[PDB]
């Protein structure tokens, strides 16, 4: 006689009152969970914590599945919290759904066999709600599975069986794949939290998914943190602005995690009447020091610890009974003092689980296990494993592995390592970086960022040093600033890079990125610098090149790319080739370069000592307006010899102004780029013209111009000039026809210069196809591809092509169609 979802409600919102969960909540208090730190949502572009699910704005299209993801402690798991409890509380999703239903990925195996009863374990206290009635409607609920990458088993996405409807039991792996696909009640939406590692997995189930980055904490929200912490707001500042003096510690601490562990470990030695020490600059220094201040008031029992986190990452389990830490000779000692001062919890949620405050924790202990005085104690077939979900991907275990591995220790817990065992742990790392940074292939194992931080958490300049000696390349993504502090490091301690990429991902439009350019400068070695593909705008560039400027630069090639660069910023790329001595090819493509922003840049190029020799000009929106000054700058500079202005609005007057200068027999114009410049007939005369007087020219693409049949004819006019050089002429659609194939075969009985003429997708027809193979085959000086790209044939022309080819091996290429 009553609604269910009244009682469903009020169970939820009473038991999501609590963080973890977990008693020793400092004395047990309250949880408070008004101390939630808003956690910033981007669509992958800020995003409402509701309209998750709603439709888009294009077609109003709704969305099933949501996806959000994070780095581990960034707080993935609180906020399914929060929005679980919202929604209890009747203020999120009010109206869209009667239930939400939370699926702990950590208490669900794969193995055991069950029918679809999460709907019942996750309930109420009563053990037979109405599952048939109102809680079957499809389109009014909501599943929440927190923490994909914790399953513990080996999951497949290679699933034939699904097994749709939820009445009937199956494997715990089949069942998920099921409900993740949609195949399982469907119209049930559905959210996903996991770390990006399982992305690899997820790819393969969600379809059609929507996904949500999760971001840490603000600086002001930070601050906010650090306050609601305390009761003592004298504390609370004294704590936050030692912190904050810690640059690199602050920096960390975007993590909740982080800053939970921070302020829990200045409590309790504050407690104690301490000066409030802090001085972790990496990863595996904070969780040290916590556990340091944590046990050294206890350790004796370190080792049986280290074991059980040990055990359960390679024997697949988070979650332990009683029998498994007497089997680890852990009993009625170490759970009450690690409830004392938390460090492992019994999650006391109505049951008898224990298990480590966060999979960080368990990682760290099962790292620490590798170096003391029962799986494996192997590094090398703990490293083989890294990769593999079925593992847990090993990233904390070796990330702290490498941080646990040093000379400048101390006393506290640290001192227990073996030295010998830590000496060979570190030859092992080192040669694991070698194999790995050389496998430079896609894949979630490491990729370049990752080997970095695996780096910066062990501060030794030889250790460094040595594994950087295996990096000439780095391809990186930065997406936060933990990675411009790792990134930093690691290029700023490199000597034998060549060639650099920055991927910079949305945080630029700030000062931000300036913390790595300065460290680009003072590079002795690095040749390439691309910053292709992000946002390097105004102020991106203004930074850059001031960095360009500097004495110890070093840099020749600057390929920037679509950087959004526009009028005014130009103006600083002028000031950087006007000064620095060194640099010599310049991409500036993509880009709204307009008139104006190429005349500053003809200032810079005109400038002595300026030594640029390429300059890709290409979709920079150019008109004629502006070829005026693009051809001042081939007549004055004697070292821009390569010039790509294609892809543009220039005319027939644009084309002829640059050739009227262009032809100058002084000019050392090499490459004539011009590969859709909207040309036609009429000025190819000015090509004619430059053809037969610069001695220098030897590559001239046109393809994509609109030449024509009358066109060919003038530019042949000029080839065949016996003054004229030209070794390599390209002729991509340029709307020619068999009309001007007599021309195109005279070219190359009487042109003694060419190497290489290419045809390309136009209709020549198989009158010029014929006659060329004919004419080739009398004593011809091309040797090259002949092109005749994209065109197609009837089977007499393809039998004389392929003759052609074997007949006179001297042309290397013909390049059938097929
Ligand atoms: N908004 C917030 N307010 C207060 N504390 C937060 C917040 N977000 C995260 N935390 C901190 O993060 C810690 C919990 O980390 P969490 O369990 O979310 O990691 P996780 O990656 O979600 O783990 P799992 O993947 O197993 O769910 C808590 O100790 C809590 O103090
Ligand atoms: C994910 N994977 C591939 C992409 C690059 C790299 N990304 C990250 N890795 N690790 C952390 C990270 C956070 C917290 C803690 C601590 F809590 F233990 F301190 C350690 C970490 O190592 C972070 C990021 C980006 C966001 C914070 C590794």
């Amino acid at each position: 006689k009553k609604d269910y979802r009244k009682k469903y409600r009020k169970y939820v919102r009473s038991r999501f009152q609590c963080i973890e969960d977990r008693n020793a909540r400092l004395g047990e208090s309250v949880s408070l969970n008004k101390r939630y730190t808003r956690l910033r949502l981007i669509k992958e572009s800020p995003i409402k914590m509701e309209l998750l699910f709603d439709p888009d704005d294009e077609h109003s299209e709704p969305v099933h599945t949501v996806v959000f993801q994070g780095a581990a402690g960034i707080g993935k798991t609180i906020l399914a919290r929060k929005m679980m409890l919202d929604w209890a509380s009747g203020t999120l999703y009010q109206d869209r759904f009667d239930y939400l239903f939370y699926i702990h990925c950590r208490e669900v195996s794969l193995v055991t066999q069950r029918s679809l009863g999460d709907l019942i374990m996750s309930c109420c206290p009563d053990p037979n709600p109405p599952i048939h009635k109102i809680v079957r409607k499809p389109s009014r609920i909501l599943f929440l599975m927190d923490g994909f990458d914790e399953l513990q088993g080996a999951f497949d996405e290679h699933i034939g069986p699904l097994c749709t409807d939820w009445q009937k039991a199956e494997r715990g792996d089949i069942l998920l794949s099921s409900l993740i696909r949609k195949k399982l009640l469907p119209e049930a939406s559905l959210l996903i939290t996991t770390r990006p590692v399982a992305l690899e997995k997820l790819q393969h189930l969600l379809d059609h998914p929507r996904h949500v980055e999760i971001l840490g904490f603000s600086e002001a929200k930070r601050k906010e943190y650090f306050f609601k912490y305390f009761s003592d707001e004298a504390q609370a500042r004294a704590a936050f602005s030692l912190i904050q003096e810690n640059e690199v510690l602050f920096t960390m601490c975007f993590i909740p995690l982080v800053c939970w562990i921070v302020c829990t470990g200045l409590k309790q030695q504050m407690e104690s009447g301490k000066s409030l020490a802090q001085t972790s600059k990496t990863t595996t220094a904070v969780y040290v020091f916590f556990l340091s201040s944590l046990l050294q008031p206890l350790c004796a029992h370190l080792w049986g610890l280290c074991s059980l986190a040990a055990d359960g990452i390679w024997n697949q389990k988070i979650l332990f009974e009683e029998s498994d830490l007497r089997n680890h000779g852990l009993q009625k000692a170490d759970v009450s003092a690690f409830l004392r001062m938390n460090l492992f919890q019994k999650e006391v949620d109505c049951e008898k689980f224990y298990s480590f405050i966060h999979m960080t924790f368990q990682e760290f202990f099962a790292a620490m296990y590798y170096l003391l005085e029962l799986p494996s104690r192997d590094v090398t077939v703990l490293l083989e494993n890294y990769g593999k979900f079925e593992k847990g991907y090993l990233i904390f275990v070796v990330r702290f592995l490498f941080g646990l591995v040093n000379q400048e220790r101390t006393s506290y817990l640290e001192k227990k390592l073996s030295c010998k065992i830590s000496q060979q742990i570190r030859l092992e790392l080192l040669k694991w970086i070698e194999v790995k940074a050389k496998a430079k292939k896609l894949q979630i194992q490491p990729s370049q960022l990752e080997l970095f931080y695996c780096l910066y958490e062990m501060q030794e300049e030889d250790f460094v040093q040595r594994a950087m000696d295996y990096f000439p390349k780095i391809e990186i993504n930065l997406s936060t600033r933990m990675d411009h502090m790792v990134s930093s490091f690691c290029i700023e301690n490199c000597h034998r890079v060549e060639s650099l990429s920055l991927g910079f991902l949305h945080n630029l439009t700030s000062s931000f990125c300036r913390g790595l350019f300065s460290v680009l400068s003072t590079s002795q070695s690095l040749t390439e610098l691309d910053l292709s593909d992000n946002s390097l705008g105004d102020p991106g560039m203004r930074v850059l090149c001031e960095t360009l400027q500097h004495p110890g630069c070093n840099i020749r090639r600057l390929w920037l790319g679509r950087c959004g660069l526009s009028h005014e910023c130009c103006f600083d790329i002028s000031l950087v080739l006007s000064s620095n001595q060194k640099l010599v090819e310049l991409d500036l493509s993509d880009n709204a370069l307009g008139d104006f922003g190429i005349r500053l840049l003809c200032v810079g190029l005109k400038h002595l000592l300026c030594n640029l020799k390429k300059l890709w000009l290409v979709s920079c929106c150019l008109t004629s307006a502006c070829c005026q000054d693009l051809a001042s700058v081939l007549s004055t500079s004697h070292s821009l010899t390569r010039l790509y202005v294609g892809e543009n609005a220039l005319g027939d007057s644009g084309v002829a102004i640059l050739c009227e200068k262009a032809k100058n027999p002084q000019c050392n114009l090499q490459k004539l780029g011009l590969v859709n410049s909207g040309l036609t007939s009429v000025c190819c005369s000015a090509l004619s013209s430059v053809l037969s007087t610069n001695q220098n020219l030897t590559h001239l693409y046109l393809r994509g111009n609109t030449l024509g049949d009358k066109g060919i004819k003038l530019l042949c006019e000029g080839l065949l000039h016996p003054d004229c050089k030209l070794q390599v002429l390209e002729l991509d659609n340029c709307n020619l026809t068999s009309h001007c194939c007599w021309d195109l075969s005279t070219l190359l009985t009487s042109s003694q210069s060419l190497r290489k003429l290419s045809l390309g997708n136009n209709d020549l027809g198989d009158l010029g196809v014929m006659m060329f193979c004919e004419v080739l085959k009398q004593q011809s000086c091309l040797l090259q591809n002949l092109g005749l790209s994209e065109m197609y044939f009837n089977y007499e022309t393809k039998s004389a092509l392929e003759t052609l080819q074997e007949e006179k091996p001297e042309l290397t290429v013909v390049f059938e169609p097929s």
